[PDB]
């Protein structure tokens, strides 16, 4: 259970709007202390930034390993030369940052890991029977966006959990493809979001096999068409056995409409979805599965021996969730007039106390005691030990968006009393000061 | 308890000492499925060897907090306009590696992050009041290393956490300077390390406050000069109060002579350190704690109104922990000739089950019960469910240096029995199925 006395913590609140924040999450990032621009689409995470960012890779990390993805890292500094294995070293584009080192080698950082995951692949792979495998990393990325815009939104420093796998054949890959899926509709829902997955952009050979789980949003970059009966679909729970078929699951979600722009037919819609459940908005790329086929394997030479003795090139797929942009993805959905308002499993705090009378040595002797029992008891407490008056303690509280909050002065508490208010909805309540540990373990 | 099944998991073992391997550690590294090269002091960590480095991660982590520390994260990317500040865009030197971004702005991976650090700060700390401040991070450094070597020892892509203090004045930096002195006891002793605390290399302007952190090898690129009774001293529990006076524990440890190379003077060791005691040996440096005082602030302004009144230049100072360093370091202080021998704090698994007749209708179905039963009760426990035969179990299980192992086979189990195995002194035990859990758990 994690605690700070926010007089021992470093939290830059700030007072005025931020005139270069455009939009909700990328203001309320700036003002709440979470986060410092360095360079354009570059940023530092401050204390209270970092602690959601953490929140947040946690919940990813669960739920790949729950669906047998096995975590490694690949170093954010790649080689060129395995680059132009793939042919994309050239056809990537001015989004690559490429780097030369003090002996002129040809280096760039990472903006995605195809080539390096089945390079480690070839080297130790060589049958059949190792198959299905799913490998990823939680890896800071390099895309040199031409406009870094919108915060963590669209940022050129970025994180993102990328995933890959290797299968024999596409009905394999495919099924690995299902197991994505469902730990992409539960990693999600765990943040408190509904990022419905639509059809996207599919390669050369088209096919099927391309999501994206987008997170409705006025304010977001894709264009999106879909039947409103999909953001009423049951996510899976943590029991959802993912060696089993997955088949039924997905049919659920992928029986009603939802297209992006890049793949949206208007014939199709009207002949597939009542105009009663038409909602043509737009939304948050939060996470993307792919499946790429023999495009990596075939050029890089990736192959391994299959079930009648022959060897032919692997099958890949690819996923990814952009953890950074979720925190940015997550506070658009999740704010209101005072600030944040996080969903308790990313809260970089659960609770917060505030000592409405600093000093006075009732209530700083209550503070104290609330402070080390919840504590103790495994709960992760902000207790506001600063000099402030009162209605700045609550205005930065509400700002941060910590789940509840503890008012703790003398009216109350030189009575027996604390006030608990919960900030989804503002729902006040008093509790004896004995009482309430209880009420939030 | 992070638990997984070996069928399931990625894990290259290697049978023939790889001829790039200079040193034990970087050896069993390879040899062990922890690690592959991409370049030149470049590596992927792969399943084992990423477990490992986030054990250490946490430990360290959990140490800087406890000296009261704040974490933060700041990018690998920094502009060069921001160490022109400094003055030390052109002076560095060539481990900087220099980037040219697509509109044509000049970056670098950063090497060290003090100028950042400060820029932060100033942008934010103004008055005393705010201070002392720690304020740290674990992230991916990048130095042009003239000669990559030995593995993660010597890498260009290398983790490091760097904590930054600031402070009003030299009394005030020198107390910030004791808690990391302190933590850094705790920190190398917690990963089953003697890591000394030797007077190392100061800045041009003299003084004591310089320690390197050095764990004793023959083979190491530190020369340095003890007291052996340095190696006994004892480390500082976890109870120790940080914000009391830490000068006796700190006077402990600095009144037995310790010294590398640089700063080492014969006659005062002669003087000083009995004919018996004396020790001259190598070691590699694992730590640093250093005081720079006003040297970034100055350059960068960045001062705060102090307690008499006035604006003053802060005093800083820098303490870094080398994370992926330390993985050398453990495997060369800890190994035999079977391979690694973990200690648990940064074991990549607590337990590995071996199966020893595998496909064995009894001794699976003992296995599972087994694995999932230390599962549930927090250990994290490889189960060796493979197709091998016992002699290859038992050479895996000795090379990854697993700590405790449990032997399943079918002679055992006909009379309700297992062994349980400790890694490290061959210690076996032979003991009832029912009971093998209780002692682990
Ligand atoms: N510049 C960026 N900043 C923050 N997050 C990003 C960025 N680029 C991609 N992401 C995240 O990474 C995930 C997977 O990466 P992918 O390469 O599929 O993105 P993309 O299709 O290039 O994104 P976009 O279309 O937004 O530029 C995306 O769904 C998104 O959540
Ligand atoms: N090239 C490297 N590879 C791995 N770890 C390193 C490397 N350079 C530094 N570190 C780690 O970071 C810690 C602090 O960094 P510092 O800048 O003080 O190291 P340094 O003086 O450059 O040491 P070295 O003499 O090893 O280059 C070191 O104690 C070391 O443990
Ligand atoms: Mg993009
Ligand atoms: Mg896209
Ligand atoms: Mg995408
Ligand atoms: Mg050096
Ligand atoms: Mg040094
Ligand atoms: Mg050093």
């Amino acid at each position: 259970g994690s605690h700070m006395r926010l007089s021992r913590f470093f939290l830059p609140i700030l007072k005025e709007n931020p005139k270069e924040a455009e939009i909700v999450s990328h203001r309320l990032m700036l003002r709440a202390g979470m986060l410092r621009q360095e360079a354009a689409g570059i940023y530092a995470w401050l204390p209270l930034g970092h602690r959601v960012l953490k929140k947040i890779e946690q919940i990813v990390r669960e739920e790949q390993n729950r669906a047998g993805a096995i975590e490694l890292l690949m170093p954010t500094l790649q080689l060129a030369d395995l680059w132009r294995e793939s042919g994309r070293y050239d056809a990537y584009g001015p989004e690559m940052l490429r780097i030369a080192d003090r002996h002129k080698r040809e280096l760039l950082y990472g903006p995605t890991n195809e080539e390096m995951i089945t390079e480690i692949f070839r080297a130790y792979i060589k049958s059949y029977k190792s198959l299905p495998l799913n490998l990823y990393h939680i890896q800071w990325k390099f895309r040199d966006e031409q406009r870094p815009r919108f915060g963590v939104m669209r940022g050129r420093e970025f994180l993102m959990k990328d995933a890959y796998s290797f299968d024999v054949d596409e009905a394999g890959a495919r099924k690995s493809y299902n197991k994505m899926f469902v730990a992409y509709l539960r990693t999600f829902a765990r943040m408190g979001l509904k990022a419905i997955p639509m059809r996207a952009e599919t390669g050369p050979i088209g096919g099927d096999l391309s999501h994206e789980f987008i997170v409705l949003a006025e304010t977001g970059e894709s264009g999106v068409y879909i039947d409103r009966d999909v953001l009423n679909l049951p996510v899976p729970d943590e029991n959802v056995d993912y060696d089993g078929d997955l088949t039924p699951i997905i049919k659920q979600w992928t029986s009603v409409y939802a297209a992006t722009e890049d793949v949206h037919e208007p014939a199709r819609y009207e002949s597939e979805v009542p105009e009663a459940n038409r909602l043509n908005t737009r939304g948050i790329e939060v996470g993307q599965i792919f499946y790429f086929g023999t495009k990596y394997s075939d050029s890089m030479k990736a192959n391994v021996t299959g079930p009648d003795g022959t060897d032919a090139p692997i099958h890949g797929g690819s996923y990814g969730v952009g953890v950074s942009r979720l925190l940015g993805a997550i506070i658009e959905a999740c704010h209101d007039d005072n600030g944040i308002i996080w969903p308790e499993a990313v809260a970089p705090f659960r609770v917060t106390i505030l000592n409405l009378k600093q000093g006075d040595a009732a209530t700083d002797a209550a503070c104290d005691q609330l402070y080390r029992e919840l504590s103790a008891k495994g709960v992760d407490v902000l207790y506001d030990d600063t000099d402030q008056r009162a209605g700045a303690k609550f205005a930065t509280a509400d700002l941060i968006g910590i789940p509840w909050q503890i008012h703790v002065g003398p009216r109350g508490l030189a009575e027996g009393k604390v006030e608990l208010k919960r900030r989804s909805d503002g729902a006040r309540e008093n509790l004896a000061l004995a009482d309430v540990v209880a009420r939030l373990t």
